[PDB]
RNA sequence: CCUAGGGUAAAACUGGUAACUAGGGCUAAGUCGUAACAAGGUAGCCGUACCGGAAGGUGCGGCUGGAACACCUCCUUUCU
């Protein structure tokens, strides 16, 4: 129930990496709620803009099954 | 020259009164409806706009000073 950026190093949140972005999301293509993930707010809203990123972009679906 | 008094002109303050007219408080509790008090039978109230014999109705925003119900779709992590 941690959080995996913060157990880390990490401090950026790439958007061009749709093979990555797959662990915050629904089976249908949906942003998955941080109380799954141990992920922190400040985090949370980094992964929230990156995701919606890649949707613009074309590179995660809106509506997928 | 000065100045009491008198005349004249336009205003300011204020009192009384007036055809008609708007609203307020009581009287015997007359006629019409039941708007609020229980979830008052369409939850209530506030600001605003329109409408209707009347209490009032509706649209937009806000509050609980409202009752009854009231824990969850994903289970767990590697520097992307």
């Amino acid at each position: 129930k941690y959080c995996r950026f913060k157990k880390s190093g990490i401090k950026y949140i790439d958007y061009k990496d749709a093979d990555f972005l797959l662990k915050f999301v629904n089976e249908q293509g949906k942003i998955l709620p941080r109380r799954l993930t141990g992920t922190s707010l400040k985090y949370q809203r980094k992964v929230s803009v990156a995701v919606k990123r890649a949707r613009h972009l074309a590179l995660m679906p809106y509506v997928a099954d």
